[PDB]
């Protein structure tokens, strides 16, 4: 995972569990306690992996638990980190831009596979959106869709649709209601 | 040199002076004309000196000339490459954001004394920028500051103070103006 997002990571852990088991669970990967990762960097996913999962046994939370608290207050690191993307807008553009933004910040990396989170209006009250790829961050995207309708005060009902592994290429599709029409048929 | 950085120079080279000239002034140093820097990759300064001279000899241009305008050309490359230090900044902060940026990306690096960049206010509508080193990067520098102008469409004066050398260090220090207040005294 690139640096730019793993930084946020850090933060958002420390927000929700603390300075010293943050410290500590960056230490037991060989970490220096206040590292600050940096967008020129590429983090290795298994050591991101290794630092959630010593989160998980020092707060006891079962990792699952952990990634959607993560995704769900990251936004807040977003807004704060870069309030750019927020200024001006509400919840059901903001979802429906997500897709664009991230092929934005990601045009650059080596992969040449990039994660997708392609949204469509399926109702004059409702979405579908379609998380892609193949890291399966299944419970940190249901998190930030809920961050996302914590940020920006607006209600939302989510139904998952599908979940399931293709070829390495992990899909996570689900259904999002507003508490308003915010779309109409118009003329493809 | 960090291979990241080389990197971009590489690209911002290609921008500038077309793709033969680079794919020649690789080889002229032993390279593949397409190799692939890694983000954990250094390369040595000599190097990259002896492909910059190459350039200047292809190109007919003083290798001062070259690294002004690589460093105004670079930022577009950044932006490009690392869109997060970018998104929804302002000249002002961004320019006084560099001397902590810098730090963070040269942490790990073996140098026990970093090139810094330091800006501080010294009037409502301007800041004194030194930028000190031993490699005595001075015309890449002001480039640099040059880019940054042109790529957030903020016009700005610059008028160099004092460069010079003293304990191996060399220091370039520029007033820069900008068109309107963006300090003021505020307490303690
Ligand atoms: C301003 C808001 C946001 C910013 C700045 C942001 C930024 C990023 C960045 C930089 C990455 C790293 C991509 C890479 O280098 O591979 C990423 C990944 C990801 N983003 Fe966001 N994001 C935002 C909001 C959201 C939202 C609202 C969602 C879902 C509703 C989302 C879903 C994801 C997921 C699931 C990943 C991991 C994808 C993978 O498996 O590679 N993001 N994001
Ligand atoms: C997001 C934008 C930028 C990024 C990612 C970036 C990144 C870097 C990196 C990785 C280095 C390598 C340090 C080393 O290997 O020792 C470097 C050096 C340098 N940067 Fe930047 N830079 C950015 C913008 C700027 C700006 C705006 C300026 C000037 C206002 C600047 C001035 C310099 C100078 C003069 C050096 C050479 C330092 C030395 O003598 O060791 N950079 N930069
Ligand atoms: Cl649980």
């Amino acid at each position: 995972m690139k640096g730019t997002l793993v930084g946020t990571w850090i933060k958002t852990l420390r927000d929700l569990y603390g300075n010293d088991v943050v410290d500590e669970s960056l230490k037991s990967v060989g970490w220096e306690p206040d590292r600050v990762i940096t967008p020129l960097e590429d983090i290795d996913d298994d050591e991101v992996r290794r630092i959630f999962a010593k989160v998980s046994e020092k707060t006891g939370k079962n990792v699952n638990e952990i990634w959607r608290e993560v995704g769900r207050q990251n936004i807040k690191t977003f807004s704060e980190w870069f309030p750019s993307y927020f200024a001006g807008r509400r919840l059901v553009n903001f979802l429906m831009m997500m897709d664009e933004v991230h092929l934005q910040l990601t045009k650059m990396i080596k992969g040449a596979t990039p994660a997708r989170l392609i949204a469509k209006p399926v109702a004059k009250d409702a979405i579908e959106m379609e998380y892609v790829s193949k890291r399966k961050m299944y419970d940190y995207f249901l998190g930030l869709i809920e961050g996302s309708s914590k940020f920006f005060k607006e209600e939302i009902s989510v139904e998952e649709v599908e979940r399931g592994e293709k070829d390495g290429f992990s899909r996570l599709k689900v259904r999002i209601k507003f508490k308003n029409p915010v779309f109409e048929y118009k003329k493809n």
